[PDB]
């Protein structure tokens, strides 16, 4: 059974202000949560210096991008500290964010959107081409978790009983707007990767599959 | 909680004679797995004839084929009429397969190894590469379930908690033996492919992370 929570207030506004935006440059979405996954796997790597147990569960640090045309999904993957469920509530949610109204303020004045993520709320620039959004992680402290998220003001939390096992980690599954499926084409995807993220420290895997000729 | 059955006599021999074989030519294993999941999606397609709504479960029709380098398996995939638990117990161990002692004696006999397919046992010729398999399967008439073998006498079917969820099909999860990795390499799995399978009538993908540059 899956557990409903209720956004914070300013959060569910910044969604709607997101996901309704006609901003021009909907690709930083990319570069911030690519950004989260490396600040994710910063966190793992940092933790195993004193508890070098902790990367066992998945000993290979990545980041990995895997479109689904079928599903009209793209997933970023990474293999960081993941989060709990309490972590995911709490981080995701339920808990006020410092820059939350910052930011918002900060739009109205003419501020770029692509500042979102100087602002600390980079993770929901994915509803700059996503309508709604699956947070699978797997933190070595508590079991596989759903987050889901339609822009509404709540979300659930469900014990994962349905996607493939992450070792360690979180994968954002982005259910792609109908007019922004550019992001499951690989050449699109491999521009807006090198253009703006050429400092990341893991390596950024891109799945391509391709028929046998 | 998983479930314990007992293979039928013949196919454990057969099973012990493959996996412990010293034949040359390994790489037929892929062409008698691409077989049967061509064969799979045929059923999956005449069905519908009659019964359209069979089709939507996962209305594209493919064979897939995806190497994990890390977990050292290979997956042979198929979005075709799939197993029930039923069928999975029924047609995959605890039946009598007919070709099974045939097969055996035609191979004491000198008959190539190759010839599996053609005694209907083709699908443990995956044991000529891996020591251990997962068959994932998702028919429209029950649950995803996972039948496991190791070659031993019995194998296991669980209802599936853990795997990615598929629309409809089977999966075939080899957990490669440490000599057999050369089939984890994009360039190997394509020239094998390639070779001993040009009529195939559904488009055979394959699945390739790269490093974005
Ligand atoms: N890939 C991830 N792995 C682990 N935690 C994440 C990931 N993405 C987001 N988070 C968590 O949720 C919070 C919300 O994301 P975000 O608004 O972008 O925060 P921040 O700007 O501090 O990265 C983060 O502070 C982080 O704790
Ligand atoms: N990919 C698959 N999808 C559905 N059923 C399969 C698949 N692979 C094997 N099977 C089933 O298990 C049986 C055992 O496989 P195999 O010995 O190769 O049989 P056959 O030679 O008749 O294909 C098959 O007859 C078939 O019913």
């Amino acid at each position: 059974a899956s557990e409903t929570f209720e956004f914070q207030a300013e959060i569910t506004q910044l969604m709607s202000l997101i996901i309704n935006t006609v901003y021009s440059n909907k690709e930083i979405f990319l570069r911030e949560l690519i950004s989260n996954a490396s600040d994710a796997l910063d966190k793992i790597r940092y933790k195993s210096l004193s508890d070098p147990k902790q990367l066992e569960t998945e000993p290979d640090l990545f980041i990995r991008i895997t479109p689904k045309p079928e599903q009209k999904v793209l997933e970023i993957r990474d293999s960081g500290i993941g989060m709990t469920k309490a972590e995911l509530i709490n981080n995701l949610g339920t808990i006020a964010k410092s820059g939350t109204k910052a930011f918002m303020e900060a739009l109205s004045a003419g501020a770029d959107v692509s500042m979102i993520g100087q602002f600390g709320v980079g993770f929901y620039s994915l509803f700059l081409v996503a309508d709604r959004v699956q947070v699978i992680s797997k933190s070595n402290d508590d079991e596989q978790y759903i987050w889901e998220s339609n822009a509404g003001g709540s979300f659930t939390v469900t014990l994962d009983e349905v996607n493939e096992r992450i070792g360690r980690g979180t994968i954002l599954r982005l259910f792609l707007k109908d007019d922004q499926l550019e992001y499951l084409e690989e050449k699109r995807i491999k521009e807006v990767i090198k253009r703006h993220s050429e400092f990341v420290a893991y390596p950024i895997q891109l799945v391509v599959t391709k028929e046998v000729e």
